[PDB]
């Protein structure tokens, strides 16, 4: 997925996404925890 290393990367990707700011970046790729 995407390119990020600590969790604070995905802060604003789910943010905007789904619209929860909890994501974590594992393997350089992002989650969403708030779908």
């Amino acid at each position: 997925t995407i390119s990020c290393t600590n969790e604070k990367q995905c802060y604003p990707h789910c943010k905007k996404e789904t619209g929860y700011p909890n994501a974590k970046c594992m393997n350089r790729k992002c989650k969403c925890f708030g779908r």
